[PDB]
């Protein structure tokens, strides 16, 4: 499903992402905007043969198993297809493991190049208090 901006902001807040590891909710909505355009079904294959899955484009080389990435580590212990669900719970629980791994949100190349250091507050403007 393609979330709307305020709609995604509210679901992420319910899942405890606002200020998870000190990253405010605007950061997570901006990451999802530029990673998938708010679309839970987005997939993209990488140069090395791994694929990125879902709203936060989580990669099969380390985080989920998709049956076709040699050396996939599957650290969130999920099939990658679970990350394409209209329910974002598995994507959020895996993203909390990724962001806690020491490199923060720099793990999402679109967050580093398009969101980091911008006014990310503009992304949750209008979301219900």
């Amino acid at each position: 499903k393609v979330f709307g901006r305020c709609e995604l902001a509210a679901a992420m807040k319910r899942h405890g992402l606002d200020n998870y590891r000190g990253y405010s909710l605007g950061n997570w909505v901006c990451a999802a905007k530029f990673e998938s355009n708010f679309n839970t079904q987005a997939t993209n294959r990488n140069t090395d043969g791994s694929t990125d899955y879902g709203i936060l484009q989580i990669n099969s080389r380390w985080w989920c198993n998709d049956g076709r990435t040699p050396g996939s580590r599957n650290l969130c212990n999920i099939p990658c297809s679970a990350l394409l669900s209209s329910d974002i719970t598995a994507s959020v629980n895996c993203a909390k493991k990724i962001v806690s791994d020491g490199n923060g949100m720099n793990a999402w190349v679109a967050w580093r190049n398009r969101c980091k250091g911008t006014d990310v507050q503009a992304w949750i403007r209008g979301c219900r208090l």
